[PDB]
């Protein structure tokens, strides 16, 4: 069984500042959120994102990456991600999840 | 049953303009494409989009949606969707629909 | 049955050049991936990648296609791939194998 | 997706004579009973049937048949059928079927 | 997913008289056996029953119902029953459950 | 995916004498079939046998067994199984297989 859905992550002025895991990157951001599926599964899905907006500021670099950090029968917890200077006005991922 | 294909929208100069559904959003425009499965379900399948080819324009923003409008048994409608002074050289989405 | 997995290309100074297969497209460069399934299929099974990580350049434009080469019940060959002067400081595919 | 039930054919006094099939075979006699599926299917599922009760005289042959005549999506035809002098006091079919 | 086994009721010198659900029955016996799933469901799976294994004596009429009263996600309940003057010397019941 | 198809063993004159796996069972005799799918699966699928079609012998008690052997992803051994004094006239085995 298959599920879909989508998360607007929208302005980056509303993403919150998190440690780095990458002492090449700072400035690091994210919006994350935790979804709950619509039928919980007995054992975790297997879950794929995908950037179906992206609305970004040409004057610096784009930097992005849709995360998925972790996935339960009955939901997962994925993030929009940015760093150093890029700015994002917007920014959505559509995900499916199959059993 | 699991089928895939891929759409390739082109440079934008072929694209239609149509209204805006945000008002902070002008010169909206899309190529619209209605996909007919190689075999058809018998309640829509999920569908999922994904943007397997970009080139865009450095000296405006990027602004790219691939939306999925709608989908039943037989196929769906999606559309490669910009606006404002964005230039979209080529864009392709990638699908996959799941019963 | 479903698996996942994802592929870094990382910067694209570590990229092949390779022959054109588009008059209109010249340097073109990527980072090709033979993936190996964490079980065999008994017949191919259907892909679908998405770009899930992009840092570019933004003095040039952006030029990227997310390749699925061919598939077979063991695995498949994927790349990202660019062209002219384009700069991926890192690109990462994430993918998704049906039965 | 999968669906089952039962048919109790009853004490054969309620069964109808049918011509015989099998010049071997006279008396030939057959509760039939078309089957619709709690959810149609679009094609033809897969049908087994499992003789599940008998009560059977014991001073003739022991004849009996579950036949499969036919089956389409939204249901199919079986029979409990016997011949000759047997005496058949019941007799139920569980079934099942699978997409 | 997909399990299946076999139960084995043995004689019916072993099996427990039970009230009888039906005034026309007296002397109701049966093997009941609790079976646990070698891999617990979600939800209840599809159970079907098959009389894979019958020796019952000649002199008395033959009377056997594989009964199937109950299904769970870990497991069902399953019976050989008998009644009136009927001897049953063997009788084994293959199942399979579908998820 | 899921076949199924039916075996006819017809008149015990026609089958073999085996060796008896049972010191309590003489004249063990069996009608086996190997069976080839109709396309073959890439490891054994799950196999259910049914008895649906019995004509046995009156003055003898009834003793059958519907026999699996073996399953492999191609196909899978079946018998139609007696012993000691019964008379068989006729036995037909259904089948069905999931992988
Ligand atoms: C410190 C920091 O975040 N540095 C970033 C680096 O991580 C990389 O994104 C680069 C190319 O876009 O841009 C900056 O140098
Ligand atoms: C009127 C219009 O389309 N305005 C756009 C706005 O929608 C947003 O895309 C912004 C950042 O890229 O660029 C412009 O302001
Ligand atoms: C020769 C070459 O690669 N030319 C490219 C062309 O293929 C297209 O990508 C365009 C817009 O970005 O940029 C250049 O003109
Ligand atoms: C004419 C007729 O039905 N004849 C039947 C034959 O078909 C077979 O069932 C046999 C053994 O039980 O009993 C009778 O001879
Ligand atoms: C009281 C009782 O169990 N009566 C049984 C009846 O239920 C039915 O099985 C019949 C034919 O075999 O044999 C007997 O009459
Ligand atoms: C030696 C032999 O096969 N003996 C059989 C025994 O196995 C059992 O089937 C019984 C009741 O039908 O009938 C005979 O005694
Ligand atoms: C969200 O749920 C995930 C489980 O997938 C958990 O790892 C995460 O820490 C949760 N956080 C919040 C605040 O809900
Ligand atoms: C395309 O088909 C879709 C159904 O998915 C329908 O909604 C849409 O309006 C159709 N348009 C055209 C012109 O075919
Ligand atoms: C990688 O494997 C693919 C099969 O999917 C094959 O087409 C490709 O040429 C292989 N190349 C290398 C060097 O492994
Ligand atoms: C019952 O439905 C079946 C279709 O599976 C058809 O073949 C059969 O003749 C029908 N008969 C009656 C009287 O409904
Ligand atoms: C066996 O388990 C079933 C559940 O399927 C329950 O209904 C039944 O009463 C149980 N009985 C015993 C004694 O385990
Ligand atoms: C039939 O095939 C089965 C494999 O399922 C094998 O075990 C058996 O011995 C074979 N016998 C014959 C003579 O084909
Ligand atoms: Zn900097
Ligand atoms: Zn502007
Ligand atoms: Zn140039
Ligand atoms: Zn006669
Ligand atoms: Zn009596
Ligand atoms: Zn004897």
């Amino acid at each position: 069984r298959v599920q879909s859905g989508k998360i607007d992550c929208g302005d980056d002025a509303g993403w919150a500042k998190v440690p780095s895991d990458d002492p090449g990157r700072d400035n690091t951001r994210e919006l994350a959120k935790n979804i709950t599926f619509a039928s919980p599964y007995c054992r975790p899905p297997v879950v794929l994102l995908s950037i179906t907006q992206l609305d970004v500021e040409q004057s610096q670099n784009l930097r992005v990456i849709a995360r998925l950090y972790s996935v339960s029968p009955s939901g997962f917890k994925a993030s929009c991600y940015t760093w150093h200077n890029t700015k994002v006005y917007s920014m959505s991922i559509s995900w499916i999840s199959i059993e």
